[PDB]
Parts: C-alpha cells; sequence; structure tokens
C-alpha cells in the first residue's frame, strides 16, 4: 500500500533504469513517528557504489505541493559523498519519494552503514516547516558486482573523455570515467560537461543517471552513471561521449560590414554541443 | 523580560503540561549572535527520558510570522530521538519558543549531552534566510524519576494496546507502551495509531503529548507520551486506549439496487476510530 | 571567470575590509556536482581566527532570486564556533557568495580542518529545492598574525567595556573585546550591544565586521571584529565603543497635566545610543 513499487512509480518518462530494483531490494517498512507526521523507510538497496532508499511521507495535515526534507541521508566513512532525492505526491497527505547516496571512497563497500536524519519538513505552500526529529540508523548488504578495469577514450577539442571501470550487478551497471580539458580548451570554455550515451554491439540502448562528479578543478571532473540491467548477450558496449560547451550575459549587434550579422561575442560560438566514440569489452 | 515562563507561555489551549517546567528548570539565559540574530538558550530541563528546553530569538529586522530554525538539537549517544518544536511571536523581531528532544535508549540518562547547532534562519515570509552558525555544547543533569515496569492491555478488532512502564517526576510523568497489529486487521487497514486518554481513580483528567513512536513494520510502534503532574492522593490510573484506522483518492456511488446508497470502497467503513481500557497500579 | 575576485565582489557599499584577501588566498576552485548542481570553492583564507570561503553555484535552471544553501560550513574541533554568509546573482544560473566561520577555540589554529556539507538548495521564487550531497572536507593553513595581549577600557552607565586582544595579519586585523552590564542598567534595559568604531594616531578609520559574540548570560558578551589591513606608519588605535541600548509593543498618551506629551513607558527613554573611547598602542 500507497504505492506497490516506489522505484517505478518514480522512474519518469524516459525510463528503465529502476526497473529491478525493489525485487533485489529489502524491505523494511521501518517506521518513525514524531508532530504528526510518521516517515517509513521502505525499499533498501546498495550498488557497493550507492545507497538508494525508498520512503513515505504521511501527515495529520497538508503538506502541499513541494514539500522540503530538512536534513541529510549520510554514509559513514564515505569519503566524498554525492546523492540526488525526488518525491511525489500520492494523497494531500501521502507522499513517496526516493533518496540515493554516492560514495567516493575508491573501493566499493560491502557494507554501508547510513544516517537518515531528518530535522523538518517545510511546508513551502504554507509557509511553515514541521520541526523535530525523524532519525534512522542502520547498516545494508550490498548486493554483489563484477568489475572490471578498463582504458579507452576519445580526444577532440582539447577534450577527451576516459573510461576508468566497469561494474555490473544484476539488476543495473556502472561506468566510472572522466574528462579532461586543456589549456587550449579551459580558455574559451567554463563549463565542459561531458555525457555518455550508452549502446551494445546488439540494438540496445541503455537509459543511465549520473551519480555525480568531482574535481580538483573546474574542468577534470570524475563522473560515473548507472544504467539498466545489462543485456546478457551483450559483448561489447558503445559509448558515445555528448560534450556541452558553455561560456552571455549581454551582447551586441554589429550591423557590419553590410548587410551582414554578427554578435560579440559569437552568439552561436560560445555554447555548443560535440561527439566522440568508444568500444568496451565486456569481457 | 520577553515572557515571563517561556513553556506557560507556549502551552495552548488544551493546557496543564507545562504548568510545572520552569520551576524545576535551569535557568541559563546563554547567548550567541551572528549576523543581526541574538539566539539565547533560556529555560533548560529532563525527564532522564526527553530534553526540553526555552528559547529567545531577536533580530535587526523581521522575521515575519513563521521563521524556521535550521538545524537541530541533538543528543550524544541517543539511541534513536525524536521531538518536536514550537515558536512564538511576541515582536516582530522576537520570538520564543521550544524544543523538545526524546532519546530512545532503553534506560533514561542521569546526564543527558547535548547540541544545539543552528544553521540558519528562514524568513519565508521574505522568501530568504539568515546565513550563519549560531552553537551551543551543553550537558544537563536530569531530574529524577520513579520508574515502575508494569503490564496491563486490552485488545480488540485485531490490535491490541500494551502499557510498558511508568516514571513519575515532580513535575511530569510518562506512559510507555506499544500496539500490536494482527495479520486480518493489517489487512483491511494502513494507518493504525494508538491515543491513551488518562484519568486517576479520583476524578482527574491527565493533559499530554506524545513523545514519538518506533516500529520495524509500518503497525507495531513503541509509543510513549507525557502528561501532568501526577495528583498525589491518586491510587490508579484509568487509561482508556483510543484507536484512529484509516485508508481514499477517489470513490464511488451505487445507486442500487434501489434505492439504496453504497459506495466501494464502504465510505463509513474505510477510516474509523474504536476503544478498550486499563488499569495501572501506582504502587 | 564567474566573477574575477568574489571577496571585492561581496564587499558592498561601505568597504574596505575584504581588498586584500584573494592576493593572501589559497585558490583552489575545487568543484562537486549532483542534480543539475554545480558548486564550486574558490578562493580560501584563514585568519587563525576565522575561515573565509568563497564559492560558485551554477545550475542548470533557475534558482531564482535569493536561492538558500542548506547545510553548513564546520570546523572540527572547533569549540563554539558562529558565522556568516552572502550571496549573490550573476547570471540566473550563476551565482557567487561568501562563507564565514570563527572558531571560539582560546587559540588560534595553525591548521582549520573543515567540511563544507551541502544537503539542498531551496529556491523559494519556485517553492522547491533541489535535494542531494555536495561536500568538501579539507584542510587549510592559516596565514600568521601577530597578537598582543592588551588591557583598557572605559564605563559609563553601568555597561563598560574592556579590549582583550589585538591581532594583525598580512590582510586584516583583529580585536577582541567584551561588555559588562551593572545590576542597575540590567533592569532598565534588555538589548545592550557595544560596537566598536575604529581609528589611528593618523587620521584613518578602519571598516570592519563583527565575527560574532558569545556568553553565560543575555549581557556580559565576548565578542571580536575584523577590519581592514592597518596602516603601517600608525603607532596607536583610537577605538570608540558605540552603545546600542533597547527595550515596546504598545504604549501611551497622557495628556498631561497640561498640555504636556507624555508616555509610558518614556517614549525617547527606553530605547538609545551613548559613547565612550579608547588608547591601544600597536607596540
Amino acid at each position: 500500500p500507497i504505492v506497490g513499487d516506489i522505484f517505478r512509480f518514480l522512474d519518469n518518462g524516459r525510463t528503465g533504469l529502476y526497473e529491478n530494483y525493489k525485487e533485489f531490494s529489502t524491505e523494511l517498512n521501518m517506521t518513525r513517528e514524531s508532530n504528526g507526521v510518521k516517515v517509513t523507510i521502505n525499499d533498501v538497496i546498495s550498488d557497493g557504489r550507492t545507497l538508494s532508499i525508498t520512503y513515505s511521507l504521511e501527515s495529520e495535515q497538508d503538506l502541499g505541493d513541494d514539500p522540503i526534507i530538512l536534513g541529510g541521508l549520510d554514509i559513514m566513512d564515505a569519503h566524498g559523498s554525492s546523492g540526488s532525492g525526488k518525491m511525489t505526491k500520492v494523497t494531500e497527505k501521502k507522499y513517496v519519494g526516493m533518496v540515493t547516496t554516492t560514495h567516493h571512497d575508491s573501493n566499493k563497500k560491502d557494507k554501508v552503514n547510513f544516517r537518515w536524519n531528518i530535522e523538518g519538513i517545510e511546508i513551502p505552500d504554507r509557509k511553515k516547516s514541521i520541526q523535530g526529529h525523524w532519525n534512522f540508523a542502520l547498516t545494508v548488504k550490498s548486493m554483489d558486482s563484477k568489475e572490471r578495469t578498463i582504458g579507452g577514450s576519445s580526444e577532440k577539442e582539447g577534450i577527451k573523455a576516459n573510461m576508468e571501470k566497469v561494474a555490473m550487478s544484476p539488476v543495473s551497471f556502472i561506468l566510472y570515467y572522466n574528462q579532461e580539458v586543456s589549456k587550449g580548451a579551459r580558455k574559451e570554455w567554463d563549463s565542459v560537461d561531458v555525457e555518455l550515451t550508452v549502446k551494445d554491439d546488439l540494438g540496445n540502448d541503455y537509459s543511465g543517471e549520473g551519480n555525480g562528479g568531482s574535481g580538483n578543478d573546474p574542468y577534470n571532473i570524475r563522473w560515473s552513471a548507472t544504467f539498466q540491467k545489462l543485456n546478457e548477450n551483450a559483448t561489447k558496449l558503445i559509448v558515445t561521449p555528448r560534450v556541452h560547451l558553455r561560456v552571455h550575459g549581454g551582447v551586441e549587434y554589429v550591423n557590419g560590414k553590410e548587410k551582414k550579422i554578427e554578435v560579440p561575442n559569437k552568439e552561436a560560438k560560445k555554447k555548443d554541443i560535440v561527439l566522440d566514440d568508444i568500444v568496451i569489452d565486456l569481457k
């Protein structure tokens, strides 16, 4: 009850990644209640890399349209961490959502100890928050995954994508990789962002979702993304790096020398998208 | 100054619980000030079970109608914890409030070490927050209480309330207890909530307030509540468990078979309130 | 890029303090990215007393006018701490800001270990937050400063300002001090606030900014403030303590005894500003 599978309920309208999550999840339906607010933490699961959690939020009284969870899901001994969260209305007193955390410890964790510590629910519609504490402290065993360390790359505008690792669970698979930007390229561009699109030998496409990036400069970022149950008959992944370059503010028309149209800075120049292409042996 | 007794000022319009809190409180009026905002932490007190704190908030500039404290009151070595907070305007630059935290360590704590760590004041009226840090780190000695471990219960619809413990301070008293729900009952209901109402042998009623609940499933929840200075001539508590059952979304009219009115699901059925009744020896 | 020197960009319209901060800063441009939001932590610097950090915030999608950083900059082994933060729009997807934290460890710290842990970006304009994690864990070496322990004071209305310490970095200098309030004075006043204004032997004035205050009662507060690069030819600081006294709610007119105007409480009385004056040997 509420919604039967929160992972699929939340997986919209480009779709697929969460498809096998509940079945591989540990169901807990463990509850905390203060101040008219019952928080339940439903399905639980851990890549080894990323920990995803499913919850409900029920109240005595309207949360409205976009309640804000104050607090945080925290992994003990995460080295860095990144994350995401969604939430969706099912009734004006029921909400289901998902919180996701990715640690940046070099190796994956067999057991993830985490604490979900909520300190408040803001109800922006009603200008107000519900104060209190709702806490869960628990550790989860990770599903196993096969990781191979891989290489492979393509360059172009200065600006170049390196594969690092691949990891395959029963439910999903992960691509680890990073972007490098040259002194040339850094200079004409201030937001280089390298997306990968995934196919296998075989026809198929993979839906996926970033898990966050990191860097010591604004340009050389290690990233990783998670994608759909790898197809069992696939031999090879074909990876295309989409690169989205950007710099605007205001700007100029130069009706010039005549009668030709011309902007400083160059109006098509100064924020574009480019491509490349890599082959990974599932082996 | 500000308001003389924040505990009573905050205790509205069903009334009584906080009545003796200030007198048994440790007054500290310890202050922190950054960014135009002076936070004072006035009265302090600890059940052994729950820690309640009283504060003022003064600013240079309007908080408006419902300022939001970003941060948290945290008990060191709390096992779980729950809590509540209220705040009330006294001037457009003065606010008084109370924060309450309940730990779920099996035994009560003689000393409670806590940290009140504020990271911000949102001013939803003005769409804005005041960023900063205001921190108090301090430990409080608990008032003593007499706790007896008790049993006693009543069942009905599957769905059954068990007393666990009673604890009596000079200022207030606590009932520990839990609800159990059967496979039968769980199935027709998704929000069973067991409230207790308290009398003594003697006429009197007790105002009280939940301190939070906990469970490993959505149904079997350990709870506790706090109630008024127990009356000294009372011998026995008479406890009535109010049970509020719920499931709606949309719904149906069936003008049928004729001419009788009929909803799926059954429109009076599927969210009700029931009762029972228990006797506890103050002994 | 973005803005070249965030410290000066943020230093408005009484101006000077941040003027030499970037040059003495450690530039890091270390980045974290989740959920469409790239947070960069640009310039870094530490008084020994206070740690100031500069950052950018870039998004895929409007932050609007006053985004709210949920989370906190935290110093490990800070004894108490206080802080401040500003942020300013540069584009509807670019924001630059500064966060400042002051620890109240008796001695200054040669290395400050801190964690910047962001758990969310509220977008009050759009009623909404972006959930996730963006974390930086890093330690900074402090710039050296010359601290002398000093005394000196002036009294008046009961109510009296004591110098404690002075500390001079290459970029800025700090005055440590405290206010004391007598039983007389405490009684007619509930918000005594002692500001200092700074000159040297020499003509010059110093822009400065509180770093927060602390006290075990609402009145005797240790404070400190930071001011501009001390002028090299200065021999002595001339410090004037401005004292702002306050108590209003409502109030009265007494057309009386005739025809003279008279308010209870006394309408000019009950919130004023007074002064004093101290000489510190730079020695």
